[PDB]
């Protein structure tokens, strides 16, 4: 769900 590493499609976590 945002521009990091935490969901299947891109997350908010880095």
């Amino acid at each position: 769900g945002g521009p990091l590493a935490g969901e299947e499609m891109g997350g908010i976590t880095t």
